[PDB]
């Protein structure tokens, strides 16, 4: 025998490490069994439990189920800019009431990034100049570069932007008149010949998605590109 109330009743790394998503419900369970030996509860608690290192008490403890809770009343726990909360870690200490003694078991809560954030255009509109002499496969606009494009606050690929030309029916040529081959420069190139006398400007829809890894929980943005055609 030994007297171990104030131990972990499991094996495992003495840490006890868990995930949630930014932006969870207050009172969102962290943990729903600390599974510290002794009773916190009750007539004659053999153990008292709180929390120590607990920075702007992100975190609550039931000591009678050994419950942590997640405190987000009247704020949001945000991950991205510019909270950048990216882990909370506190210390469950635990008294040995008969005994005297005092240790801390850690918890660490890793934040995840939520696809919560669309891509943004820096401008309302872009604005291209194309010499109908220009040969197709070359490149008219490079107007992206310098995050002059879309950008993209999440983390990863949840903040990573693609491009991709739209049909736009306002202008049903212009998707046949101009491609992104590489979508993540998101840089136009020419694909047919322009000709001034038949057409002077073309009104180009561009998407901006993010690159989450569930394609059902893609955010996507809209511009134009208004290219004019020089004689
Ligand atoms: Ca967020
Ligand atoms: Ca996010
Ligand atoms: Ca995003």
């Amino acid at each position: 025998w030994q007297y171990e109330d104030c131990k972990l009743a499991r094996g495992g790394p003495p840490a006890t490490i868990v995930a949630i998503d930014e932006e969870s419900r207050n009172g969102t369970i962290l943990v729903d069994n600390m599974l510290i030996k002794g009773t916190a509860g009750g007539p004659d608690p053999t153990i008292e439990l709180s929390l120590k290192d607990n920075v702007d008490y992100w975190v609550l403890l039931d000591p009678v189920k050994q419950m942590l809770f997640l405190n987000s009343t009247g704020r949001v726990l945000d991950r991205d800019p510019p909270m950048n909360i990216h882990s909370i870690v506190v210390q469950v200490q635990c008294v040995n009431k008969k005994v005297g003694t005092v240790i801390y078991h850690e918890v660490r809560i890793v934040v995840r990034d939520r696809n919560d954030n669309s891509p943004t255009f820096k401008h309302e509109s872009y604005y291209a100049t194309v010499n109908e002499l220009t040969p197709v496969g070359t490149t008219i606009f490079t107007g992206f570069s310098g995050d002059n494009g879309a950008t993209d606050i999440d983390d990863g690929p949840n903040g990573q932007i693609e491009y991709v030309i739209q049909y736009n029916p306002e202008d049903p040529t212009s998707n046949d008149t101009f491609e992104i081959p590489l979508m993540l420069t998101g840089n136009v190139v020419l694909r047919k010949r322009l000709n001034y006398e038949d057409k002077t400007r073309y009104y180009v829809i561009i998407q901006a998605n993010d690159r989450a890894q569930n394609l059902n929980e893609r955010r996507t943005t809209t511009t134009t590109l208004t290219v004019d055609v020089l004689d």
